[PDB]
């Protein structure tokens, strides 16, 4: 399926697919999260299911999306961005949005991670449940006094540390590994396409590597990893 | 005693009584710190032992802060709010603070651990010694080009990343773990009734767990077993 | 050799020689970069061979650089200052300068490893690799439709959060270690004094450590051993 697909490349390599075929300039990065608990394999990758938090005197009510959370999903939260920075630790608030009730909820649920555009709390019942969460960062305390969840399976727009706000939709690709996160725009792509490219890319880039490590001068190598591509 | 009460806690069970008994929106939370060399247990608590660092033209004379330390204190360094900013790394100055010869005499003195507002160096050394550090990051350079001690045993404002300025006050609770740094306020606070309601919410949240885990949905299991708390 | 002698010391030893040596407040500091892969010993030294990017739209040539890397160097990195700022993430793109492939080439070459003042991305690589990268961050993306490198071995600009901007020439000396990176400005120090003197400095902070294991406060047992440094 595309997610299994998916789950053999590192976000580097979809990043190379996105920037390479579909000239996305960024290659689909999320910069400035930390794998707060990382994935016990290489990488997580699933579906978004996305949850916008507003400040409690938003007037829409309150939502419970934990308990909907999909299987094989990424559960994505984030904040109006109002109260997100360009600078770290990116968000405004100090509060956790999210725990470890809710990490254990969505396990049960069969969830492949979290990333969260915030703070979560309870790092170690992430860790000893051995559920993937990326976030911003930490905090010790509930949201109550300050954000509630307003919305699920909507549009999430991010903004980014380079100024450029960029947009998470509901059903979009979420991968997570080291190197932080990317999202491919379901919408506007053609998986088939785009994995055929990746695919490619990675056996090309494997000979690369080779090549150095034989003592070939990297020019010469990503010369004709360029070559090879183009085509 | 009470600190040996606290001891037990996580961080976020004692936000969990500071939002909830005394209304304080931020449950007492100091963002941003790291643990750079990490409690040998889950987490520290202890009294706070106040430092503020100034400017070396500032006429306040230099401190020795580090020969006084009392013994079960955390250990808690910060500048003036002038040098503090709310974005990473919190500080304008990129020299170190605080070093692996302070921790070996805070750790002799019987201190519980050090926070400090600011940067850090001979991380090493502070881990060799199991000694527990939280700081904003991490320097290798002395402060004494640029800050000294000024005070100890006063107030410290801390201007935090929501923009608003937190207080730290001498004798105060400071407890540290892997979710950062809290403060309860000890002048403000029955610390009794705080203790006991925190126990009654991590009951009742382990609770709660084992019922997610039963496939009960999280919803109906926090409203279920957190209804007990109001009277508390 | 400089360097076998460098490589003995920590970062914080370095910045003590030249704080106390040649009166530079930050002690060669540059600051906020994190071991991404770290070094399997304790730090790493080297000559710095240094590279500059920019804008794509800028009127300099690509360049390759990294097939010069010389033996014993740190590669060093580096964006134009405009795209550099005083907050984390201390650039203004989200695209990484450096990858894996760089690692494998600069590793082949005998480099003794990389600074980055921006992003690298490949993180498992760099550490199969076992080669030592500092930087200020990670990415996925290439930079291609960003920033080039536009030349080798010319002065880095580097504006740290201090709002201070610090430089790095080739042929200087980085170090790098868990407190960070410091820079010995070649053409501003003699290496032979300030060698001599952080040798005699370990050895007298040796001293206070084990004086303060002692009993012996603090301050006291600094302002005692460290007395034989006033003739430096």
């Amino acid at each position: 399926s595309d997610l299994q697909k998916l789950q053999r490349f590192s976000t580097c390599d979809i990043s190379d697919g996105l920037l390479n075929v579909y000239n996305i300039p960024t290659g689909g990065y999320f910069p400035n999260l930390t794998a707060i608990s990382p994935p016990q394999n290489s990488s997580i990758v699933g579906t978004a299911y996305t949850v916008l938090f507003a400040p409690i005197d938003d007037p829409r009510p309150a939502v419970n999306y934990i308990d909907s959370v999909p299987p094989n999903s990424i559960l994505v939260l984030a904040l109006e961005p109002h109260l997100q920075s360009q600078f770290h630790p990116f968000i405004k608030i100090t509060q956790a949005m999210y725990g470890g009730l809710m990490s254990t909820r969505a396990q049960y649920l069969k969830s492949n991670g979290t990333v969260v555009f915030g703070r979560i709390r309870d790092v170690d019942e992430h860790r000893t449940l051995n559920h993937p969460v990326f976030a911003y960062g930490v905090g010790s305390c509930a949201p109550k006094a300050v954000v509630k969840a307003v919305g699920t399976n909507v549009q999430l727009k991010i903004l980014t540390s380079d100024g450029v706000t960029q947009t998470i939709c509901p059903g979009d690709y979420i991968a997570g590994d080291n190197n932080g996160i990317v999202r491919i725009p379901v919408q506007e792509t053609d998986i088939s396409k785009l994995v055929t490219y990746i695919e490619k890319s990675i056996e090309v880039d494997l000979l690369v590597s080779e090549d150095i490590k034989n003592g070939i001068p990297a020019k010469q190598a990503q010369n004709d990893r360029r070559s090879v591509l183009k085509k």
